[PDB]
């Protein structure tokens, strides 16, 4: 169903993943992702997660439907979700700066969505723990109320007390290299250990925090948008570029001096560094981050 009722109006994204369209379903905007063949298995994993898990949370992208539809003499794989007209956090941050409240609301809402993903709730009305594995600004959408929701669950891995085996391939280097945690890049991560995947999300969250904080204005000062590690790796960095910086040199994004003139950015700088520990077990939990951000307000 639904695929029939949907008219595609304008393509708002196109890449190796496929395309994302603004469509109309009974006159209502929906986001339609048409997967590339390359990413067909992500469509299935994401579809099955959303269809089997009650994953309704204000800070997780709202699923509507999935469909298989043959159109251009070939089958199309569609994922249909709520449409967030503001688009991705990545693109939003390049258009505007943030005051203190808008910055906190963004980062807290991401922490809230990530904590909800991570938490296992027993039973019906509950949910397995979920690790995202590709958290970054391009996979986060901004809402008009200034909160964000986390998107793109095609690499996510789930865990509950039902089974010890995880639906993860043998290759741990699945995400976006620029955001890959050190234990992924050097491939020492314990693929058997679900908690290890949560900690990889926390590392990436720290990087997103840094990206956002750079755009918060303090005393008329603000940084331009940059991706993590812009100053030391080329675009489309290689595994080796990333490993030398992050694993061998053990470098991190630098904190602009101006942040320490503002107590919010001072607090956030402290927080992102607690997300970036080389040792995964020292990193704050998602819920700890959320509780901390609830108080920094
Ligand atoms: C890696 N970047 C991407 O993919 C791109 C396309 C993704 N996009 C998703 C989306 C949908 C999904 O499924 C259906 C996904 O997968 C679950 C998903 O994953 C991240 C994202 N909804 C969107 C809603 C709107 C827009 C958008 O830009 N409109 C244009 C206006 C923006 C603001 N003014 C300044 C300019 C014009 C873009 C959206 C982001």
């Amino acid at each position: 169903t639904v695929a029939r009722q949907i008219t595609l109006l304008e393509c708002v994204g196109k890449g190796r993943y496929g395309e994302v369209w603004r469509g109309s379903w009974q006159g209502e905007n929906v986001a339609v992702k048409i997967f590339s063949s390359r990413d067909e298995k992500s469509w299935f994993r994401e579809t099955e997660l959303y269809n089997t898990v009650m994953l309704r949370h204000e800070n997780i992208l709202g699923f509507i439907a999935s469909d298989m539809t043959s159109r251009h003499s070939s089958t199309q794989l569609w994922l249909i979700t709520h449409y967030h007209e503001m688009g991705s956090l990545y693109d939003y941050l390049q258009l505007t700066t943030l005051d203190t409240v808008s910055c906190l609301r963004i980062v807290l809402s991401i922490a809230s969505g990530l904590a909800h993903l991570h938490i296992e709730i027993f039973g019906t009305q509950g949910k397995p723990a979920i690790a995202h594995r590709d958290l970054k600004s391009k996979n986060i959408l901004v809402k008009k109320n200034g909160q964000c929701c986390i998107a793109d669950l095609g690499l996510a891995v789930m865990h509950s007390q039902s089974t010890n085996q995880l639906d993860v391939g043998n290759n741990p280097r699945v995400g976006t290299k620029r955001y890959m945690a050190p234990e992924v890049l050097d491939e020492t991560i314990q693929v058997d250990c679900f908690d290890s995947y949560k900690r990889v999300d926390i590392w990436a969250f720290g990087l997103v925090l840094w990206e956002v904080a750079r755009r918060m204005v303090s005393n008329g000062i603000v940084e331009d948008y940059k991706p993590p590690f812009y100053d030391v790796v080329p675009n489309d960095p290689s595994f080796e570029d990333m490993r030398k910086v992050v694993c061998v040199d053990q470098q991190r994004p630098n904190i602009p001096n101006r942040w320490f003139s503002d107590p919010t950015l001072t607090s956030l700088a402290k927080l992102m560094k607690e997300c970036w520990y080389q040792n995964p077990s020292a990193r704050l939990t998602a819920l700890r981050i959320k509780k901390t951000l609830t108080k920094i307000d």
